[PDB]
């Protein structure tokens, strides 16, 4: 099975550096590309960079820009992600994804690293935060600052589930395209700049934080969150 184990939670003082592991197993870890994400209080996702470990390849987030490296390490088949110059406001939990391109994002997370600190395509997500009675439908829209059309019949836009206490979770990809597992009551419309998510039936395990992202264009960016609470 696909794994991403991360490093233990670490506590920094502000200017020192943190360096966080993300060791892979279950596949050919060359084959893939590892990006880092991370999760700031204020719960919007923040793409930090990417790694193609076959050849040590990197892209980062301009934001980012001489305070970040990423590097890995084929024989541990193990990512790192290191940043630098910590302030109070890189305290986050810092989260490696492997991305595909059958669905063009992040389909396995790591669990995640808390690190307290003692031409970006923007997304707009709507509601913030809703409650629905339970056996209700829901709906979360997501529209962005451009078309995410990347080409004839793919638009890199997903949407996750963060479960409380848990990783970000693939439900949809490519606008409407079901994860594994993921039962027909999530279904993902729209084109364009304008998508939506809509919940058919409501369950108890269906509560979290739930995110729209687009890949169609670096640096990859996500939507800020649309809590869902059943009562």
């Amino acid at each position: 099975q696909v794994q991403l184990v991360q490093s233990g939670a670490e506590v920094k003082k502000p200017g020192s550096s943190v360096k966080v592991s993300c060791k892979a197993s279950g596949y050919s870890f060359t084959d893939y590309h590892i990006h880092w994400v991370r999760q700031a209080p204020g719960q919007c996702l923040e793409w930090m960079g990417v790694i193609n470990p076959m050849y040590g390849t990197t892209d980062y987030n301009q934001r980012f820009k001489g305070r970040v490296t990423i590097t890995a390490d084929e024989s541990t088949s193990t990512a790192y992600m290191e940043l630098s110059s910590l302030r109070s406001e890189d305290t986050a939990v810092y989260y490696c994804a492997r991305y595909d391109y059958f669905t063009g994002t992040g389909v396995y997370w790591g669990q995640g690293t808390l690190v307290t600190v003692s031409v970006d395509i923007v997304m707009t997500q709507t509601p913030l935060s809703l409650s629905v009675t339970p056996g209700q439908p829901a709906s979360i829209s997501c529209r962005s600052s451009r078309s995410l059309v990347h080409s004839r019949g793919n638009t890199y836009l997903h949407w996750y589930l963060q479960k409380p206490g848990q990783s970000p979770q693939l439900l949809i990809y490519k606008v409407s395209n079901r994860f594994i597992g993921v039962p027909d009551r999530f279904s993902g419309s729209g084109s364009g700049t304008d998508f939506t998510l809509k919940i058919s039936r409501v369950e108890a395990e269906d509560v979290g934080v739930y995110y729209c992202s687009q890949s169609t264009h670096l640096p990859f960016t996500f939507g800020c969150g649309t809590k869902l609470e059943i009562k």
